[PDB]
Order: C-alpha cells, then structure tokens, then sequence
C-alpha cells in the first residue's frame, strides 16, 4: 500500500500514469461523486489491476461516493460497498474479474448520456480531444496526428501516439509502463 492506495490515486504522480479513459472515469468520479455500473466496473477492475488493495477499494469508492453530502455512508453500504466487495471476491464469489483489455472496453455498449465508460478516442468530439490534448502540451502538429488515427478506427494507436508524445492493448499497460519511466 505504501505507492498505490486511496490516497496516492488521487496524486498528479500517480494519475499522470492513467490513460485517457481513465482520466475520464476519474473526472466523471470526481465531479458527479458516483459512476453508472459500467464505469464502476472498468475503473473498479482498472485499479484492482494496478494493486488498490480490497480495503484501499473501499475506502476510495465510500470516500468519493459519499463527497460533498451526495450520499450517506448508510446509502453506499447499503447501495454499493457489496458490489465492490464483488469485484473483489470478498463475499466468496469465485467469478473472473480481471481488468478490462482495449478490446474489451471498446465493445462494450458506447457510452450515452450520463456515461464515462468507454475509449475516449472513439467517444468524444475531435474539439473535445483537442483541448485534452492541448492541456497535456501536446501541439498542433502531435494533435492531427492522434485526429487522423481516430478518424481511421485506430482508437489504441492514437492512444500509443499520445503516450509517446507526453512520455496486446491494455489500459493497465499504458499504466505500468508509464509508472515505470517515473522510477
Ligand atoms: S485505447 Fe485503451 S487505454 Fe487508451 S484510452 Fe482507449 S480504452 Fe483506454
């Protein structure tokens, strides 16, 4: 616990190791205080991925479910902490929950309103994607690039692209290795 726990995933150290969809789902996780099950499970799966300890779990689902007022601690026990607890075996289930790969993530149902599941390379706007980019210093020219391989389907080589320029297909992958150039 001493690197990755409920605190330090909320660090920029550590969150400037997260892709983009991830980034996502923790913006959305932040602003609204809850995700819809689809992005509960691939940032729950992504972050048991990277080694958030079942307790650490909880205590960063409760925690951000429960800021600001938005719900009691009574309504997320009684509400959500079993799902977490699911994902993580810890009422005895013996299911497969590993973490979410690119494929897996992008066939699953696109995000609709409300939603921050999904691959933002394929789900947002070009001009959406541009001012990311540009806040991650990206420039013009590095911009149309990542654009042309949106454009074509190419949603995990844009993905690379944009790793590369601020540095199988797997968001847990972009994590360690970026993690791992910090070290
Ligand atoms: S290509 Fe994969 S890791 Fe990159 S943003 Fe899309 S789903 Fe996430």
């Amino acid at each position: 616990d001493d690197e990755i726990n409920a605190q330090s995933v909320w660090s920029e150290e550590i969150s400037s190791n997260y892709p983009l969809c991830i980034k996502n789902l923790m913006e959305g996780l932040k602003k609204n205080h809850h995700l819809r099950y689809y992005g509960r499970q691939q940032l729950s799966l992504f972050l048991k991925g990277i080694g958030l300890s079942a307790d650490e779990a909880l205590k960063f689902w409760s925690e951000a479910f429960t800021r600001n007022g938005n719900m009691t601690m009574e309504k997320f026990n009684k509400e959500y902490r079993l799902s977490f607890r699911h994902n993580y075996g810890l009422e005895g289930n013996r299911i497969n929950y590993k973490p979410w790969d690119c494929h897996t993530i992008l066939s699953k149902p696109r995000p609709g309103r409300g939603d921050y599941h999904g691959c933002p390379f394929r789900d947002w706007s070009h001009e959406r994607l541009s001012a990311e980019l540009r806040s991650m210093k990206l420039t013009q020219a590095q911009i149309i690039s990542v654009l042309d391989s949106c454009q074509k389907g190419e949603y995990t080589i844009a993905c690379t692209k944009v790793f590369e320029m601020t540095h199988i297909a797997h968001p847990n992958l972009y994590f360690e290795r970026s993690r791992q150039l910090q070290k």
